[PDB]
């Protein structure tokens, strides 16, 4: 008969294709419910996100047809791969929910930061952020909002990228966190490639530390935490910022921050063996080529690679009309 059947997976129905089978809940974001399931037909396991009338608010709707699109368009080992896509719904007026196969990955970085990982494998994920976001940046796609949830790896350490980062109000429950955002990107003041360098400039941190370099509960918290502990960036960077924003940063309590053998002292960095010694140098060395508030001052993914730490591996629509456009996306 049909050839879909529904699940319950808490608060939410899963109707999904019979191919799918053993649902099982993985995890929760801002989109929706995300699952686990055995497929079946390529006798493997996957995983199965769904998007609840995707079309109900621009702010969804774009990231969903944004998704659903650079999904189908980019390739790379590093960047999570579609299965398939689809939707119980047989006609448009019906449609309502769209269901996201993909490769199923064991866990996301939130879950490697709290523990401790040898040189070989730290720089080996770090070198696969690196391509990923060196691929996205090839095709013209400057993430800008790469975060240790967004990032996911398998057992055999292999890294990939779940989404495509921005391009605004909503009445959802959970807030977005910003931990990771570039200087730039929290001052408005233009970005570039190495937008994201800083990201990963402050997961690798996290990583070393095990916890949140910059927390705060606002962009006001977060911009005293990056000067408190990196100081007030120089003159150039100020004459870069418009008058509204440079005169709130300019009157902020200057600081001259610690270094970052300070920051990042050897009792964070594994230096028993004198291979693990020269390691940890190179560490540090480039935490301090990445976190550099200033862009212009701040290493380049290419420059990143190419560091010896990392070489050694070498519109606006109408609900209606979103609905439409994403559904025609969804009915390839
Ligand atoms: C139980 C704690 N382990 C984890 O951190 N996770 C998160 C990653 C999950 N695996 C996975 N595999 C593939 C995709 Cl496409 C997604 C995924 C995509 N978007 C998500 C939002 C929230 C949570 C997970 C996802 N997630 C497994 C459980």
């Amino acid at each position: 008969d049909n050839q879909f059947y529904s699940v319950e997976v808490g608060d939410s129905t899963f109707t999904v294709l019979k191919r799918y089978q053993n649902l099982k809940p993985i995890g929760s974001g801002a989109q929706g419910i995300v699952c686990a399931a055995y497929d079946a037909v390529l006798d493997r396991n996957v995983a199965i996100k769904k998007l609840s009338r995707p079309f109900q608010n621009q702010t969804h709707a774009k990231r969903a047809y944004r998704e659903l699109v650079l999904m189908k368009c980019v390739n790379h080992k590093n960047i999570i791969s579609l299965l398939n896509v689809f939707t119980p719904q047989k006609t448009l007026e019906e449609f309502q929910d769209v269901y996201l196969v993909m490769e199923l990955m064991d866990a996301n970085l939130c879950q490697v930061i709290q523990m401790e990982l040898d040189h070989e494998r730290m720089s080996y994920l770090l070198y696969q952020m690196l391509c990923g976001i060196k691929h996205l940046h090839s095709a013209g796609i400057i993430h800008r909002d790469l975060k240790p949830s967004n990032i996911v790896v398998k057992s055999d350490c292999t890294l990939k990228i779940l989404d495509f980062g921005l391009a605004s109000f909503m009445m959802t429950p959970y807030v977005v966190t910003r931990y990771y955002r570039a200087p730039e990107v929290i001052l408005g003041m233009g970005y570039k490639e190495n937008v994201d360098i800083w990201s990963v400039g402050c997961i690798m941190g996290e990583m070393v530390r095990h916890k949140i370099l910059f927390p705060g509960r606002d962009y006001i918290d977060q911009w005293n935490k990056v000067i408190e502990q990196l100081g007030t960036p120089c003159p150039e960077f100020m004459k870069k910022l418009q008058p509204t924003v440079r005169n709130y940063v300019e009157n902020r309590p200057k600081y001259a921050g610690l270094t970052f053998p300070k920051l990042f002292p050897d009792s964070l960095f594994p230096a028993d063996s004198e291979h693990n010694k020269l390691k940890a140098s190179q560490a540090r060395d480039l935490l301090s080529k990445m976190l550099v508030i200033d862009p212009a001052k701040r290493i380049s993914v290419d420059d990143a690679l190419q560091h010896p730490y990392i070489n050694v591996w070498y519109r606006e629509h109408t609900i209606e009309e979103w609905k439409e456009l994403i559904y025609k996306e969804v009915m390839n």
